[PDB]
Order: C-alpha cells, then structure tokens, then sequence
C-alpha cells in the first residue's frame, strides 16, 4: 500500500487552486497539514482585517437611521408609537466568506483525529467571532461565492473549506466527523493531477503558451451533424509554442507505483487527439504521457506513426523543489 | 437499478463455456436456474453412465491380484504373514471430475437463499453417491482438468460448477453459503460478453472466419526493439470474410443502460486497432461498436477517418431467439 508523502500533495493542491513553513508540525496526516494552513491562515487575515460588507438593513426603530421608508412607515402606522421603518447599512463581519470559516472551523474540532494542538488552538478562534452565525455548509453555499468578489487571499482559504468539507465522513460518533482517506481513491487524486499541471504550467512556462484545447472529430456522418453519441474530447493540457506543439494526457494509476505489465490504456485516447488536431502552423506536432511514480523516474521517447511522443515519470516522495527542477527539466526536452 | 432478466445471461454463458426447458422453474434468481440445470445435469449423466478411471491400486493383501510386486514383498517380509504387495486397477468413480459434482453440490445445498425443492432434490443425490469422497475446491482442481480427457457433456456441468464456487460467498452463517450479486459487476458481466460473442460468432457465421488478432505497434523505438512499456494490444474478435474484413470492441458499461452523455471511452481503442493493423488483401477495412441496452436496439453508421464504423445496441431483455435473429441481422449489415 505504496502512497506518496502527504506535505507534497498540498503544494500540488495549491496550484490547483492557483494560490509557508510545513517543517515545524510534526503530523504527516494531511489534516494536521491542512488545518494549521488554515488554523494560521485565518489569523493571517484578522492582522490585515477581515472582510466587511456593508449589509442593507430595514428594521424598525424610535428614530431616523440613514433613509425612512415612508410607505411601511404609515401603513404599519408606527409613528403614533414613535418608530420609522428605515433603510440603513450596517457594517458586519458577518458575510457568506466569513459564516463559511467559522462553521468550517467548527468541523475541524469536531475530526475525532487531529493534532491536539491543532484543536485547542481553533477553538479560541470560534469564540474569538462572536457575531458571526454558524451555518450548515453545502457546496450551494460556496456556488453562491464563485463571483469571487473577495480578496485574493480569502480564495484560498476557501478552497481550503470547499476540500474539507467534501472530504469529511462521520467516524464513531454522531458528532464527531472523520476523515476521508483521500490518497486511496485514484480518480479524485488523478483529477487532482490533470488539474495540478494545467494551473502548473502557466507559472512556470512563461516561454511557451499553456490552454486547454478542445477537440473535433474529423467524421462526417449521414446520419447526423451533431455526432452526440461520439466521445466529447477535451485536451487535459495543450502547451503551444512556435517552434514545437505539445499535448500531454497525464493520470494517477495504481499499478504503475508497483516496479511487470504496465497501465497505459490512457495512451489510446492520444493518437485520436493528435490525429483529430490539425495545425495550421504545422511546425511540429508531439505527445506526451506523464505519470506519477515514487521511487524513480524514467524518460522515454517514441516514433510511433509520424508522431514523436514521450512515456515519462516522476518520483513524487522525493522533494518539492527537485520536483519543481525535474517537471521543467521534463518539459524542456520535448518543447524542444 | 436496471438490469438484465437472470435467465438470459445463462444462453450467454453456454456459449461462453461452448456447451433445455427453463420455462419450468419460477425461481428467477440465477442459482435456482442454475442449480436446476446442474441437478437435471447429474441426472442426465446417470442414465447414460458416469466417468469411471482404472486408478492403479497397490496394497497388501492375503493373495494375488493382478501383478504382485517382488521387491516391496520380499522387502517387508509379507510372504510370511500370507500376504503380497501387488498392482491392480479397482474401478471407481471417485475420479476429480466426479469429486469436484459431489462437493459442488454441498456448496449448492448450503446455499441459504435458494428454492426449497432444488435444495431438496440435490440432497438426494448426495447420498446416492456414496463411493465418492467430498473435497474442499479450489481453481488449482479446476487446473489440473484442463487437460480435457472427459466427455463433452461433462465439461458443461464442470464450467457450472466453476461458476458456482467463485460466486459463493457466506452469508449470515458459517455454514451456509450466500450468492454472489453477479449482474451488478460490470467487469465480468463485460468479460462475458466479450467472450460470448467470440465463441457465439464460429457459431452462426460460417459464411465467415472468426478469429482473435494480435496486433503489434507500427511504432519503433531507438530505446528498445521489445515496447513492452506499450500497452499490448489484441482484438476482442476479428471476424475476416474475403470481400470485408471488419473488428469488434464490446463492452457493459452501466451508463448506457439510462437513455445524456454517452460512455464510449473503447472507442479510443478501436482506431489504433484499425492503423496498426494492414490486410495484405486490401478488399476494406471496417469496425463496430456493440453495447447491451435494456429497452431498445439502435444502429448508426459512421465516416471518421476513411474507415467505415458501426455503433449499435441491442435490447438484451426482449427474448433469446430474436436476439439471435439481431444479432444475425446486425453482422449481416457491417460484414457487407
């Protein structure tokens, strides 16, 4: 039951969300990883301050606040009680972003394992916001915030919430919550790939220009234009650049961790993607399959049917950093 | 939960297994349908006559049977206690074929959720063989079978009781035996249809030739002459005739049963099969897709890139003999 080291996958969560020290906490568990982001990210906030929006609120009172609204004001006939029905803004921490990480919060005390630490220190924060209100989170909550009016900083929090929350199960007790085993699930963790370069490559590779490209088939078909029943295909990543064209169809699998037959039936999608592409430039067209192994990494290249494509891996347990150093040495022999 | 009336997918599996009334019992479930054919199966062998293999015996008895052998006689001194170590063949039927019925029919009894009068009738003839000796199964005795010396009809009953033994899981008690949820498993519900239709198509195609094709990349790599890191490729079934030759993919998938997005992710495969294989004939080259749905059967026709492809269905549920009708008309139209 081969996985890789937990710390890692944060930093590829980051560029799947598109935006620290880790050495200092002692527990590899991704949720001891994920609430100190967290538990530290919030405090990070209160020293430039919180999110405050002005909220409209018409209520009725002994007196002029902001604008009276004449029309509830007689036909509710409060003047003879000395009360307005009027509009004014009150000023509260109480918006969707910020209800979000208070009852997130809650969540994260309740995860039967984490660090103690971790626990007690979250704690002071949720009676450190007194006037915000807990909530009940669905992702209709956090589909509501996808206007992203926000700061930059607070997406990332959020996103931090969006992943908890979903990744979340109850363990022995009704109350208390446990994790889900994130690692186990490929198709969760390849998603998290395919996404992690996508979002990667537009860093780093200024030089070249990183899109999803999507795809049509050549066919023709009396029976239909519309081709529905055909496969919709969309490209993981295309990473155009003038001299050489380049497509990358990467996935988690499980069997390729062991070092025997090899998983590579993702291969059959790509012939069909560089075949369906035409390019007006035609400079170059290539290929390239990348997967994630932990213990070494090998660089292949091909000549299959007119196409150069490459078989590649990469040692994830290692390092951030070579990791970093390794994926643009990759790229770097086949934009070529 | 849709899925396919029990009683067709044994029509499936004859022809899986390569070789009767079912109208009779009313037990709809798999293992009531099954048992019937294996309990009527024990009985239709009986009439005709049972497996019986001369097993060599050596023992020692007080006189001569067959050939006496000298030296364990001399060696052991029985000469004078009146008795010799001789070769014989006593004539039995406790061969493993006929071990493998007996304790494939314990199984069938245990089974806790089961038609009373099946569970009655095989408990009879558990004890009308009384000369045979139980066993405790597994695929290694199945193994040493292979080599297929037995008749024709017991081959069918022994692909039952291979059947039965891998899909026998205990259930509420230690004893009793509980029944696998077969049809709800995509993986071996589609390596059935695979493999029906493989040995279906020698059937009833004689007009053409019926064969599973390797196929080899037309790729070269400076790396390695093997390309074993490449996925290996072999046709679920080519079916050659000399004016067209024509490929088929078939798989279960469980979101076509629904009448939305399309799963088609084997077509992918299907246009390499197409380019790595060349016919030296050159008369055409076709391919098809075939699923199972429920309700309805529906055709297409396609153009893609100079090759000429069928993605069809047919209504599993309907009745066997006009799915045998279809499935001859459906070959009828591509094989042209």
């Amino acid at each position: 039951q081969p996985v890789i080291p937990v710390r890692n996958i944060y930093y590829m969560l980051t560029y799947a969300w598109g935006y620290a020290n880790l050495e200092a906490i002692p527990g590899n568990n991704l949720l001891d990883i994920l609430g100190y982001v967290l538990n530290k990210g919030v405090l990070q906030l209160s020293r430039r301050g919180l999110e405050l929006d002005y909220n409209p609120n018409t209520e009725i009172i002994p007196g002029i606040k902001g604008r009276i609204e004449f029309a509830k004001t007689i036909r509710g006939f409060h003047l003879n009680h000395g009360k307005t029905v009027s509009t004014f803004d009150m000023l509260n921490e109480d918006t969707l972003a910020n209800r979000i990480i208070k009852s997130t919060l809650a969540i994260l005390i309740k995860h039967e394992k984490l660090n103690s630490t971790i626990r007690d220190e979250a704690r002071s924060l949720y009676r450190k916001l007194p006037g915000i209100s807990t909530l009940h989170l669905t992702p209709q909550h956090f589909s509501y915030l996808n206007g992203g009016k926000n700061t930059r900083y607070y997406k990332f929090v959020i996103s931090v919430c969006k992943f908890i929350v979903n990744n979340s199960i109850p363990g022995q007790n009704k109350g208390h919550y446990r994790f889900y085993d994130f690692e186990r699930n490929e198709k969760e963790m390849s998603l998290l790939y395919q996404k992690f370069l996508y979002e990667f490559c537009r860093r780093e590779l200024t030089s070249a220009n990183t899109t999803r490209s999507y795809l049509k088939w050549d066919a023709s078909s009396i029976s239909d234009q519309s081709l529905n029943l055909l496969p919709r295909m969309e490209t993981d990543i295309t990473i155009r650049s003038s001299e050489k064209i380049l497509i990358v169809d990467a996935k988690y699998y499980k069997s390729i961790f062991s070092r025997e037959k090899f998983h590579s039936q993702n291969l059959y999608q790509l012939m069909n993607y560089l075949w369906s592409l035409k390019p007006e430039n035609g400079e170059n067209i290539g290929g390239l399959l990348i997967y994630p192994h932990v213990d070494t990494a090998v660089k292949h290249r091909y000549k299959i049917n007119g196409f150069d494509i490459g078989l590649c891996t990469v040692n994830l347990g290692q390092e951030w950093p070579c990791i970093h150093q390794e994926l643009l040495d990759i790229f770097d022999e086949y934009l070529k």
